[PDB]
DNA sequence: CGGCCTTACTG
DNA sequence: CAGTAG
DNA sequence: GCCG
């Protein structure tokens, strides 16, 4: 639905912001669940009582919260450092983190002129400065489509019984997407093997594929454009599993990443384990059978929910 | 007090 | 390994 | 940051 407290959390998440990029992870991390349970809430808050009642929100939080609802701002949002515009500038580079923002800001650097003129970079944030601009726009679901499709199509010309369904975000029906995240398998159990490599060589020689950042195993990540003109360049992301491990690797692929790290946490709990590759029982353990998504939810006994309702 | 998900690539 | 990332 |  709608956010019922974006005058709250539109101040918090600031500040959220501001600790994350300035490498405090874990008070980042106490913002971000505590504006996501005021996002997702029937309707605005009210009262300090009624704040710390909430999970996720407790006695400091709720100050806050506080002090936005009476003195209609947030003090605390004056003193932000100023090298946090130029660290959250940095770290916007794929492949450079809160270290090495941190670190380039020490040695004197506060643009990225300064980055691409005088920095050390490695190959990986060479190509995310590179596009900078692009890997910033949430592409239009439709282009997205036309990505998954692309690689669909690649992909089948070897075998076409592979399987290709496009996750993350997409799978979880937002009307835009970061990027665009390939699951590729096959039904028969065994012919998912020996293609990844001869796939991106075919994207590869298309043009399609035009950077690429991690290659492994079963994950890629890379850079791709469509054909034609009026194209940005985007991030894609592929990865190539075993049927036996399709349910896990589905669920883990279409998230919400806090989505995954709850349902990882509550298996943990009752003395399991979660993965992409498969649900098991604490230490390892057994792996539990597990067909469908459904399966998963049902042994961590909770109600299923559609790709569109995990968001967290 | 002390975890806060878990696995994988890069160098 | 630390750093970064899905 | 919050929570067990
Ligand atoms: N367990 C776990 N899963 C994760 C994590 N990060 C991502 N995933 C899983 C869940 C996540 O759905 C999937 C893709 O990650 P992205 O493509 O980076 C973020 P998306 O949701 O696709 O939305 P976008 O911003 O692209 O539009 O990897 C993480 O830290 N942990
Ligand atoms: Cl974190
Ligand atoms: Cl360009
Ligand atoms: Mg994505
Ligand atoms: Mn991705
Ligand atoms: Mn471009
Ligand atoms: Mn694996
Ligand atoms: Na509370
Ligand atoms: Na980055």
């Amino acid at each position: 639905a709608t956010n019922h407290n974006l005058h709250i959390t539109e101040k918090l998440e600031v500040l959220a912001k501001a600790y994350s990029v300035q490498g405090d992870k874990w008070r980042a991390l106490g913002y971000a669940k505590a504006i996501n349970a005021l996002k997702s809430f029937h309707k605005p808050v009210t009262s300090y009582q009624e704040a710390c009642s909430i999970p996720g929100i407790g006695k400091r939080m709720a100050e806050k919260i506080i002090e936005i609802l009476e003195s209609g701002h947030l003090r605390k949002l004056d003193h932000i450092s100023e090298s946090v515009p130029v660290l959250e500038l940095f770290s916007n580079i794929w492949g450079a983190g809160t270290k090495t923002a941190q670190m380039w800001y020490q040695q004197g650097f506060r643009s990225l002129e300064d980055i691409r003129s005088q920095a050390s970079l490695t190959t990986q944030q060479a190509i995310g400065l590179k596009h900078y601009s692009d890997f910033l726009e949430r592409m239009p679901r439709e282009e997205a489509t036309e990505i998954e499709q692309t690689v669909q199509k690649a992909a089948q010309a070897f075998n076409s019984g592979l399987l290709c369904v496009a996750c993350g975000s997409y799978r979880r029906g937002k009307a835009t997407c970061g990027d665009v995240d390939v699951l590729i398998t096959h039904p028969d159990g065994r012919s998912h093997r020996g293609i990844f490599s001869r796939l991106l060589d075919s994207l590869r020689q298309e043009g399609f594929l035009t950077d690429d950042l991690v290659k492994g195993e079963t994950k890629y990540l890379g850079v791709c454009r469509l054909p034609g003109p009026g194209r940005r360049h985007r991030r894609l992301d592929i990865i190539v599993v075993p049927y036996s491990e399709f349910a896990c690797a589905l669920l883990y692929f279409t998230g919400s990443a806090h989505f995954n790290r709850s349902m990882r946490a509550l298996a943990k709990t009752k003395g399991m384990s979660l993965s992409e590759h498969a649900l098991s029982t604490a230490v390892p353990g057994r792996v539990l059978p597990t067909p469908t998504e459904k399966d998963v939810f049902r042994l961590l006994g909770l109600p299923y929910r559609e790709p569109a309702e995990r968001d967290w």
